[PDB]
């Protein structure tokens, strides 16, 4: 069976499990339960699954060099399926609660979820709570009786709380540290001292390394019963160093992206967004560049915002990009190299994330 | 040791270590472990500490019948303090959402969290999150090594996905159930058909009685290892008999309390809420009272809202309350006495919830 269309039949049989479960369990009505399959189709499904699927992935690698009774192999793979789609619902609260945060309007070319006429932020929030949940419902039901149990709820338990930690990071990017205080308003910046590489890289490795790297590629190690066959340093090392590169690019879209194209009207610039483009303009910026910028980032105005898009093109960060891009290339290939004394197989699935990163 | 004394101890060792954690592995900067120190301490500190000292009372019965040394006997009230922090603080997380989620102003005399000037919904929702977060983060810390440390974890999971489910059948509870459905913005019933004794009880099940009374009372029985010495479907009876007892005193309190003493202006009326006095009102109201509440009810206006005060009022509620309150009185003595035929120590402790839910 193809992994693709596996993954898929997997999202159907947990759907089923959960709405029977609630119907079962927790005393829920069938007009409930179709809204809550609905949130959930809404919400969880339409990507590309690159996270889900990479837990799968690293399953079949192992697979393939691996002795197992045939039922095994399926068991192996069922709960590399579960355990993908426990990271797709993570990324499924993640992104509902996120687009509640920033007062988004689109998503994927459709309308934030708490924007749908009969959702409301009322219910969003409860429901992104909800999609959480369901990702612990899933764990003790389909792993209850696995070794792996307790190390996968305790790194998924991790993870959740660093993407939570990055999601603080990157929401107080723009004020100064030293003022942060819940009782009095927060003004941006306006130094912007705090928009450094070492600033930056700490708020990407937490709200988006952890979820999006770090946990596809180990779930896929417990779901296979194979941690020993990598040093998990080295495991850390390489999806940092990939998550950042993700981000960078992500970054440099929100700006330059056309929006029918990015899903999305991008809002960095006004929301005073410590991105890649605005540490990278101002580690290259001459004085007067620099007043330029600080006069008119992180404002709502159009010829503000695009005074910033003048700046940024004018100062050929294409340059510092493609030496970035040419420095991970370097350091990613040295890890998977570091990643083969111990596992070929699990080198070469990182060699796939990278080029799935490093092309799109 | 004073058990509150202990309790509130246990708070200071737990922020210590969370606050701590966070500088180690999560490279967090001191300013913004200051914002969540004072996060914490506004969401989690300054109620009477009933559900988590419920675990602690419990605990404090079984090791007066038990046998121990003295150093066991320390290591359990400190399990039952941790174990009352993290339901103290799963509160706490519903709490903060629940305020943003209903445009909440004030909580217990002071301002709704997401309302400080320093914090904003947009970090609000992260730190609400944040809170359940360190639900996780403090049970693996603190019960790694514990025989019940699964059973908890499992336990917690449910009851924390019975209150999300719960959630939803409070917010929706205004709503007509055939007409739900995402794309369609939700009017308020006309008919009202659903504000029914039987759909109130499974919205104050799920929404409070879990987390309220369930859970306590049975992690006070996991930290104790003494599950065996109960009945669990009895647990459950006397907790969602006590649950329901304590929000329909919340429900007629929100209505008739004064604001001040309260810790809120009540807003059920305007929010359509399917409180006890609209159920128990339609439930004996003739054809002319029921179309006069139909008039006025769920509406901001305070000439509205004057009016169905002034129908619940004339209604003689306060009968119908007298005998709720003599059949639960009724039924869970019975219940308590069922329980004392495994545990005597429990069914005391159960006696001591039941007085204090029905004094306040
Ligand atoms: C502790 C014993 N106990 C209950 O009190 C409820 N019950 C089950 C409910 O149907 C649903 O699944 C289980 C669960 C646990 C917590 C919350 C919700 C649920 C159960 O096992
Ligand atoms: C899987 C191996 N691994 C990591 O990659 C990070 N690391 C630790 C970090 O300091 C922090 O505590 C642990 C953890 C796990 C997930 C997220 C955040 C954290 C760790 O053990
Ligand atoms: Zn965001
Ligand atoms: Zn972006
Ligand atoms: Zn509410
Ligand atoms: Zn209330």
């Amino acid at each position: 069976m193809a992994s693709m269309e596996r993954f898929l039949s997997v999202y159907d049989e947990v759907q089923a499990f959960l709405l029977d479960q609630l119907q079962s369990k927790y005393e829920i009505d069938p007009n409930r339960a179709r809204y809550l399959r609905i949130m959930m189709d809404t919400t969880c499904l339409g990507g590309k699954y690159f996270r889900g699927m990479t837990v799968v992935n690293v399953a079949e690698g192992f697979l393939a060099v691996t002795q197992h009774d045939e039922a095994t192999k399926e068991r192996i793979l069922h709960d590399a399926c579960v355990g993908g789609w426990m990271i797709e619902f993570l990324q499924a609260h993640y992104l509902v609660e996120d687009d509640i945060m920033d007062g988004s309007v689109m998503r994927r070319g459709k309308p934030c979820w708490y924007r749908f006429p009969g959702v409301t932020t009322q219910c969003a929030i409860n429901d992104g709570i909800i999609l959480k949940s369901w990702t612990q419902i899933m764990a003790w039901h389909y792993f209850a009786d696995r070794p792996f149990l307790k190390d996968l709820l305790c790194l998924f338990q991790k993870v959740d709380y660093a993407t939570a930690v990055g999601q603080m990071y990157d929401v107080t990017s723009m004020c100064d540290s030293n003022k942060l205080d819940p009782e009095v308003a927060q003004p941006m910046t306006t130094d912007f001292a705090e928009f450094t590489p070492a600033i930056y890289k700490r708020i990407v490795k937490y709200k988006t390394t952890f979820y999006t790297y770090l946990l596809p590629l180990v779930m896929g190690l417990l779901v296979s019963e194979a941690a020993a066959s990598v040093e998990m340093n080295l495991v850390e090392r390489v999806a940092h160093l990939i998550g950042e590169y993700f981000q960078v690019q992500d970054d440099v879209m929100d700006c330059f992206t056309p929006p029918e194209q990015l899903g999305k009207v991008g809002t960095d610039i006004e929301d005073a967004k410590c991105s890649w483009l605005a540490v990278t303009f101002l580690g290259k910026a001459n004085a007067a560049q620099v007043a330029e910028f600080k006069a008119n980032y992180g404002e709502k105005d159009p010829a503000k915002v695009a005074v910033v898009k003048r700046l940024y093109s004018k100062a050929n960060l294409q340059a510092d990009f493609a030496a970035y891009e040419a420095e991970v290339v370097r350091e990613v290939e040295s890890l998977i190299e570091q990643l083969k004394v111990k596992s070929p197989t699990f080198a070469e699935s990182v060699a796939v994330v990278w080029e799935k990163t490093h092309k799109r």
